[PDB]
């Protein structure tokens, strides 16, 4: 009766149809009826992200692919641990306001002016996505940037102000493409790949140094009059109080380590996942130290993210176990040796960054990042570049709302107009395929 | 400078001492010192209960004991996501309204006698426990009880109105016991010898049929005077609306296949964990049929009780790896062989029963599943009799308040006295023992 109701039917046709009429091996036909499936239910999300999750193992038991066992055991991953390591780390300051005070004390160094503030909080909002996430930071920027719209309130002074909110809205995103703990689509490359939260910072920091800047001058360069205004600095100021410096210690410690496994950990014995480990010893220390409860650290974190990410590894153990993964590399076999390497990731970057537009960011690595993944191995390449890419240009989600929650956060401001963003964006975009595909080029050699 | 704060830093102490003083096989020291440091934390509860849970694991892992990736696996046990499906099943009929026409269809069939009154609360309360929890049954239940307790509303009247009051909140802790869901003991004890859900009804089913009576009994057979009184059905019907039917179709659909999970997949090619895929299918068909969003069940769900869940089983390896659940099964080897199974079962039996008065219900069989059931092993006996009776006996907490959550519930209304509770449940307890060993000493031949 309902919209996504009828996707869900549709799609069980399309699964049944596709299951009963390819002509290859069972084992392939099962791999490709399913990746069909689950494609279609993370691209539409007629199904909540988390359930589609949970239905990858409970098919993979049903048809045989694995025992119960070993599907669910992806779900233990050492990286969905780090992930939640950076729930805590987040809910703590949260729930301590070390991320209220971090806005102020940057806020009031402006001293007064417009220009000098949205520039700002543009970059406060870009920090805090480092660490709490994107969708998160959104909502908690919003009200900050409607706040200090409201002196030079004259919304006929639109472009100062749709400016300001389409830029803190893209600063949450770019922000997220910063560390390993930011943005789901980084955790599922990790997780994929098994990467060191130092590894993603090699890739990920520069670029977000670099998109960050690109973005907004885009912003800038229409109808910007922001050397205009001033400022209404009305409330209670913030001071470092009972162990904000400790939780502050904390988290520094908590960065500094992860930041330095590499000789840490090898100084030490060598353990396995010794970033996932940095990342539960925080969970415990913030414990110890008494500046944070559990119960706060149940509702900051998203265990429907953390479900995700078993499925997305159940999902490329599937792909693998099947054979599917061979499949489709011999398909694109002639097609893509018709192709450079450059053209390989130009071609993969433009599919994502707009792909991305029409579905949610980790929805979209979700689906993506186990086939080209699996399939990059099928041609003997290391699925590090064609991964770690993947999880960037999936961040970039400037269009239309819909492409990210911050979008249409700043959208339900019912102030920015569709067009605006759906332009604004299409250059941005752009630009981005560029820089990355440059970027991607040189983390070659 | 807190309370807890140093039962930590007395515990971290013990563990130094035990550790550099103990005078055995190096694994049986770690092993011995870790067991003795979890054992205080989780029974003074200094850290919250899942804050030691992932306190096993960093351990195991720096100690060499185990690899990150193996300690984690832990936490994705089968059981852990059968009691998601729990969780799950629950929230949807709550969020569905479903708990609330149970009770007025039920407790409007009592036309108004406070006798036939206060006996319907019982049966309610224990059998909404069954499923949901024992600390959600008593907060969700108490409002429903002071209602009826307001026409003989006379504390005056106190006998006709403790006597009500600690009768639910007991029959929280006992509907519990009588599914594999309804508290996170039974999981425990599952999840520690692999228990299926119709497996853990043949004893808790029965078990609970029984003690639920000779506890009301009891309370009737002291100051009882509620024979009298006149009810008040004060508020507005409920009706069968949208997919309230549904959820009760699913739901009674999924208890229909744990029932006979049995035969239905022996009948079907032999799955592994059935009752987890039952669990996880009603997770899916709950949300096809629309009856309960996502964000339902990530509130109702208890993401602290599934961490715990892996830490026990992480616990348990390490017992084993290190040894020291062989080394206690040989410094008891006298001791036990000196004592019937009466003797033993008696004991055990006993030993918790009153044990779980000082700590939580599920924070006692997260310690003592682990370690009776490995040791029971080395003398080649099967760990299932010390467990369901552990984890049964485990969830009687009957006399001074802090032993379950339902009875600080009923406590803190202000009205039942220490010394009231405190020795109810001293004569409770007592028949329990008996009860347990009867029932436990019949499940034997
Ligand atoms: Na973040
Ligand atoms: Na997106
Ligand atoms: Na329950
Ligand atoms: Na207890």
């Amino acid at each position: 009766l309902h919209r996504n109701s009828l996707i869900v039917l549709a799609d069980v046709a399309l699964f049944l149809a596709l299951y009963h009429f390819l002509p290859f091996e069972h084992n392939v036909v099962l791999g490709i009826s399913m990746l069909a499936f689950i494609a279609v239910l993370w691209l539409t999300e007629a199904l909540h992200v988390t359930v589609t999750a949970i239905l990858v193992p409970v098919m993979a038991v049903f048809f045989g692919i694995f025992e119960t066992q070993a599907a669910l055991n992806n779900f233990a991953n050492s990286i969905i641990f780090l992930f939640l390591g950076g729930f805590a780390l987040a809910a703590a300051m949260h729930h301590q306001g070390l991320d209220k005070v971090i806005a102020d004390k940057v806020l009031a160094m402006a001293q007064g002016k417009m220009s000098v503030a949205v520039f700002m909080l543009f970059g406060v909002t870009a920090l805090l996505s480092m660490w709490i996430s994107n969708t998160a930071t959104a909502a908690m920027m919003l009200p900050l940037v409607l706040g200090v719209l409201s002196k030079v309130d004259a919304d006929k002074q639109r472009s100062t102000y749709v400016f300001v909110l389409l830029g803190v809205a893209y600063s949450a995103s770019i922000g997220g493409i910063a560390t390993l703990v930011g943005s789901p689509p980084n955790a599922i490359a990790a997780a994929e790949v098994g990467l060191s939260f130092t590894d993603w910072m090699k890739f990920g920091l520069p670029t977000a140094m670099m998109m960050l800047p690109m973005a907004i001058a885009i912003l800038y360069f229409l109808l910007k009059p922001t050397l205009n205004g001033m400022f209404e600095l009305d409330r209670a100021p913030v001071n470092w109080d009972k162990g904000k410096v400790v939780t502050l210690g904390i988290f520094g410690l908590t960065v500094f380590l992860w930041i330095f496994s590499s000789p840490i950990n090898a100084a030490l014995g060598g353990f396995k996942s010794f970033d996932t480990l940095v990342a539960l010893g925080a969970i415990l220390m913030l414990s110890f130290a008494r500046v944070v409860h559990w119960k706060e650290i149940q509702k900051t974190a998203d265990w429907g993210v953390l479900l995700l990410f078993g499925g997305g590894l159940c999902l490329s153990n599937v792909l693998k176990q099947t054979g599917t993964s061979v499949f489709l590399a011999n398909a694109l076999s002639d097609m893509v040796s018709h192709m450079g390497i450059f053209v390989v990731i130009l071609v993969v970057a433009t599919f994502v960054v707009f792909l991305t537009e029409f579905a949610s960011n980790t929805a979209s690595a979700a689906l993506l990042i186990p086939v080209f993944a699996t399939v990059a191995e099928a041609f003997g390449m290391s699925p590090v570049l064609l991964s770690v890419l993947i999880a960037v240009a999936a961040s970039c989600a400037f269009m239309l709302p819909v492409a990210t929650p911050p979008n249409a956060i700043v959208f339900a401001s019912g102030h920015i107009k569709q067009s605006e963003m759906m332009r604004v964006g299409l250059y941005l975009n752009i630009a981005c395929i560029g820089l990355l595909t440059a970027i991607a080029m040189l983390f070659w050699q």
